[PDB]
This record gives structure tokens, sequence and C-alpha cells, in this order.
């Protein structure tokens, strides 16, 4: 059997204003923006138990994402990673420890990243913290595929919106859709984004990216009343979980702009890491 989908969109009325959201929360075990970024290396066929490098943080997104792609194929997770706090290793962290991740600290306090570097060996394969990579627009490009066939099929020109931390998923995703893209900065202010884009790829093309601000400052990780009341009302009333450290706050900047094409909101799933922001709620 050959068997292939591309997640559904969804249509949603929020207080009147109806849009359309890309489920990529159901893309599977490894789902969402994680997903996405991960194309590449899912698409690939390593020889058997090859081993991959990463780093970041020991409660990330991409540590679970890595996790799971590596412990389906039989590859190794090589993980680096600042000293962790010894109060959570004796208690997304758990699902990596329970996949066999082999987890390396930063005993000398190190710049993470060349830390990370020296570990990985020839015929291991290096991923940049967080899929923060060229790598990882191979899988936007599949999604600004999806995109423009479903689009068709349903005659709306849409304005995309997705939420940015690197700013990677956003950059990739306006490089290749034909509609434009636009974003926040979750972490930090837009032209700290922008650099980190650049940083990047330094000949990007801002042309089809837009940024939105928010008319509160919101600082990343910290719980909002009015976030985790957000949260609830889309897990009650529509069954959509939100992750609560991007995708709220995406939420609740694209629902205060006036669009003037229909909306589709890209889920960037992650609902996983969730744990952690709703012990802060």
């Amino acid at each position: 059997n050959f068997i292939k989908t591309i997640s559904p969109i969804q249509k949603i009325n929020f207080n009147g204003f109806e849009f359309y959201i890309k489920r990529d929360d159901l893309l599977g075990e490894i789902n969402g923006n994680k997903a996405r970024k991960l194309a590449f290396y899912i698409h690939q066929r390593y020889p058997k138990n090859q081993s991959f490098v990463s780093y970041g943080g020991s409660q990330s997104n991409a540590l679970a994402a890595l996790s799971i792609f590596a412990k389906q194929r039989s590859y190794k997770l090589v993980f680096a990673c600042e000293k962790i706090s010894t109060f959570l290793k004796n208690n997304n962290y758990a699902l990596a420890l329970e996949n066999g991740v082999d987890f390396v600290e930063n005993i000398h306090s190190l710049s993470l990243k060349q830390f990370a570097l020296s570990l990985c060996k020839k015929d291991d394969v290096f991923i940049e913290q967080g899929i923060a990579n060229l790598e990882a627009q191979y899988g936007y490009m599949e999604l600004a595929q999806e995109i423009q066939m479903q689009s068709q099929s349903l005659k709306l020109d849409f304005d995309i919106f997705l939420p940015s931390g690197t700013g990677t998923s956003a950059a990739f995703l306006a490089k290749y859709s034909k509609f434009k893209v636009f974003t926040c900065a979750c972490v930090g202010d837009i032209k700290y984004l922008k650099k980190q884009i650049l940083t990047l790829d330094p000949s990007y093309d801002f042309s089809n990216l837009e940024f939105l601000t928010s008319d509160k400052k919101y600082h990343f990780a910290k719980p909002y009343k009015e976030f985790y009341e957000l949260y609830m009302d889309l897990k009650l009333k529509c069954n959509i979980e939100f992750d609560l450290l991007y995708d709220i706050l995406g939420l609740s900047i694209a629902l205060k702009q006036e669009w003037k094409k229909p909306l589709l909101y890209i889920h960037q799933g992650g609902i996983l890491g969730n744990s952690t922001m709703l012990e802060r709620y």
C-alpha cells in the first residue's frame, strides 16, 4: 500500500471572525513546526545507527522531536546542553530520556554550540539548535506546496500567519509561498528577529515577510491570564490545543489584526511542551 495525506485546513469562527487553521499538529508523533523542519532529514536514507548531534534546552521541542526522529529510525541522538539542574535530573526532557537520547553536559560552561560541534565526529550529522539551519527550509517548501494546492481547492487567496522564535520557519515559508506571510517576535523584538533571520541567510529578501507587533509587551515564557483563557477556550470549545509559549501569543496578535484576505493560521504543534508552562499557570 502507498498512502499519503496532507494536514487539513480547518475553519474556525472566533467572535464572528471566520479564519482557517492549517492543522500541522495532526502530522503525527512528530508534528508541527519541528516536524516541518525535520522534513529534510526524514527524506534522507542514512546508514543504520547513524549518529546525530544537536544542542539546546533540555526541555526544548526540538529535543523532543529529534528524539522521536532518531528512535523511529534506529539512529542515535547526541544532545549537548548546559549543566542540567539537579532538581530536574532527579525529577520534553522525560520523553527524550525515554527515547534514549545521549545527553552530554557543558561541564566547562563553554559556548554550547562550540561544545556541541566538537562532539561531532566524521560521519556524524550536526543539527543546529532548534534545527535553525538551511536544511529546515525543505519542509517549508513542502508546506508552501501543500498550501498552494489547498488554497486553490478552496479558491481562497490567503494571508498566512505563524509566530516566530528564531524566525527560521517563517522566513522559509515566505521564501516559497506565493501568499504573503506574517509573523511576530515571540523572543526579543522585531529588530532582533530580523537579525536572526539575516544570520541564518545573509541574502534573505524580506519582500514576502511582514512583521506584526503586539499592542502589549509580552515576555517570553511568562504566564498571562489572557493566554490561559484563550488556550482553554480553544481547547474546550474547538478541541484544538495550542502551545502556550509561541502559538497562544501568535493567535492573540493575529486575532487583533484587520485582515484584507482570508487568514490561514499555521498550527505550530508542540503541545507536549505545555507540561512546563501549565505548571506556571
